[PDB]
């Protein structure tokens, strides 16, 4: 038996998941936590990384090789003035859109079948309120690897039917595809009851265990510890814990005092109410909250009374706490507010510092990070499908279609002149 | 036994890390401390330093040497009008992009594997609240140096695969890479309980010891000391300690006076409420906060009463303290406020004076400072990957690509004319 | 939610059926488990608003008469 200071199952910390999901208190600033826990930015950045590693491979050779088949496939190019200048652009658009829908359908299938893990939507909570995440590594029989390796072939058959030329990149990088698929379904966020995490005091090598079994864990922001043996956190949400405690105390206090003096006079010594007419309501309300006096006996020392009627003003410190929440979440991750002219809070989105602080640590512990790349920020706002049309636009893929365009127009301009 | 005046484990200073992380005091100002303890600016500045030291080395010779391989690799350049003017730019962009992704992936791997130390966050706390930092120098066996020297090769193999020419810079500067990697994991921020720092009175050579063992420490702003044996600090946070302590006293005072006059009348002589309807709630409210009189016996001297109902106005001095926090942190570190037109507090970021005050002292005591260079302020806002593209754009790397493309176009313009 | 094997299921009238999950809620020593859905973030506030609505109605319906006397 060893003495070890614990962090998880106490009121200060188990209350954190209650408040951050608003079990006991909330305000107008809680929605920015909701826009922080978007699970779709995970699949967006993930597909951006895998397609950036996909498209950049065979840009230099395969375009001139697959020019040959579509040369005979489109019988054209009689005159150099009007046919050549217009045919190359629509052929280039055709090839890029066909490989685009191919990779889009294959990636949408292999995501939507087994990337609905919704674990990031707890991972950002553990990153934001304790500065570390408990997480389990579920292991299975290697027959499930054969299940996924079978499934990816019928997945890429939808791209095979769409495009013959798109399948050549996928048959090259199927190892990377099955790698990110297996590492995708390998690790969870450990939402299981009676978990316990702690800090070992004699060697500062704090560890996570689940149900008596020691597990792996990640640390992003370790909290500071001193002679106060309950240690203090550097995490963002603990910077505003006591303020929402004050707001919740004021909320309950306001409620319990406004339900205290409902009756009009004091001396000392169910939507049914709307439906029925007022002549039964005056009978039922007068009998409903009964008049009750209040008295304690005291002989030859009589009462001298005073009286107070007030409710606490919730709106002032409500606005104060919402402004504090908004300022806090804006400073700790630099959330942008793109609006129109004279527009107020149209849309709030992840920005450049934000994805580096939260998303790339997720892919760091996922250990798929060795190939991928963080997404541009306006690229994050764009569609699930339109994103790849800009992703290879960033790549040298259509930039080499520019080079084969210049080569074909030069080879035919010398043919004319 | 010697008498030595201590600074660390007293109420004025143990209170400091509690108030700065908001265990007691809080307002809209604490978020600017959160934007000051952002640890990613450390990794951005250090990667900027190592890539600026990287890219300027072999600018003058290797570009003309590696022109030779991509001359035969791209069969082109038949006509001088359209082929030369367009091919050279995309070749230059391809080369800079490929070496960029190579150094980016290698640096991201060697960062994300062992630069999640998050020590900078506490380092800026000790710089801001006591003007000096305690820190330990952990030393291990040299087998860990061999582990890192093994790990960097498999790290730069990811750059070796994508680009052959990028490995030649890394094999030249691998000593610098292992140096900054070893000095990266060399020192910590001393987050261990029961440490003690003090000032020796007879010899003014103030020192830090950890658990009976004397250690090294850094001093940035030593506090002034006089015949008052408790000494006064010149640090920024002690300039406004008493005001947030006043705010905390007023907050607790407001809470305790608001929770005192809850009952409507006075004489002299947990969401349980919301769910349940009002008719049992009015039963539970009167029994919940019971009426209590107050009485002291006094014969032939009777009571003559008075009454006060007031709450303290928290919002006025709250706004005062937030403006205090805002202009205080603005003047001590010249933080910029870039916004849009009619824009209020979009983003706050380090400027040129701020990094010189807080970051380069960190790299000074790191002792990797002899080869690096501070980052421009607008460069700090940019992406984790986009930063290197402007980093060698500042360098003469692509500036010599301008010289070699002018040389190629001159050598072929003389070939034509 | 089946407690020993975390493989929560849907049954209809004694017959087990299929179901979909999009956002699974977090579960702990509190055997009533807490939800991460958008609407549960604002359950208590609209419940407070309804308590205030009913309370306003019942206090307005209480002091309708212009004069009140005691005895």
């Amino acid at each position: 038996d060893e003495a070890v200071i614990d962090i998880f199952p106490t009121g200060q910390t188990m209350s954190f998941l209650r408040l951050l999901h608003g079990f006991l208190g909330t305000c107008r600033g809680q929605s920015m936590h909701q826009v922080l826990r978007d699970p779709c930015v995970l699949r967006k950045q993930l597909l951006y990384g895998v397609c950036k590693t996909l498209f950049d491979t065979i840009t230099v050779r395969r375009v001139a090789e697959e020019w040959k088949l579509h040369a005979a496939l489109f019988p054209y190019r009689a005159l150099d003035e009007e046919d050549l200048e217009q045919y190359l652009l629509v052929w280039s658009a055709s090839l890029r859109q066909s490989v685009q829908t191919g990779v889009l359908g294959a990636l949408r299938d292999i995501l939507y079948q087994y990337a609905d893990n919704d674990d990031y939507g707890l991972y950002v909570d553990w990153c934001v309120t304790v500065g570390l995440v408990p997480l389990l590594d579920v292991k299975t029989k290697p027959s499930e690897a054969a299940e996924r390796a079978q499934f990816v072939r019928a997945a890429v058959q939808r791209a095979t039917e769409t495009h013959p030329l798109a399948q050549d990149l996928l048959q090259a990088n199927l190892a990377l595809l099955l790698q990110v698929a297996e590492r995708l379904g390998a690790v969870r966020v450990a939402n299981a009851p009676e978990v316990r995490v702690f800090k070992k005091v004699r060697s500062e090598r704090l560890e996570a265990q689940l149900r008596g079994k020691h597990i792996r864990l990640y640390v992003a922001a370790e909290p500071l510890a001193y002679e106060r043996d309950k240690l203090l956190f550097t995490t963002p949400v603990a910077h505003l814990h006591e303020e929402i405690l004050r707001y919740d105390g004021l909320c309950r206090h306001q409620k319990i005092c406004q339900l205290l003096n409902t009756f009009p006079v004091k001396v000392v010594t169910d939507a049914e109410l709307y439906h029925l007419p007022v002549l039964e309501a005056v009978r039922k309300a007068r009998d409903a909250a009964p008049f009750r006096p209040l008295a304690v006996e005291d002989n030859r020392l009589v009462a001298n009374s005073f009286f107070s009627q007030f409710v606490p003003g919730t709106e002032s410190l409500e606005r104060f706490l919402t402004q504090l929440w908004e300022n806090e979440y804006f400073r700790t991750f630099r959330l942008r507010r793109l609006v129109t002219h004279q527009g107020a809070e149209e849309a709030i989105v992840y920005s450049n510092y934000t994805v580096e602080r939260v998303t790339l640590p997720y892919l760091c512990h996922i250990l798929a990070l060795g190939t991928l790349d963080p997404v541009p920020e306006a690229y994050l706002q764009l569609s699930f499908g339109e994103i790849v049309a800009a992703a290879y636009d960033d790549s040298k893929f259509c930039r080499y279609v520019e080079l084969i365009c210049s080569r074909e127009k030069a080879r035919r301009r010398q043919m004319s002149r």
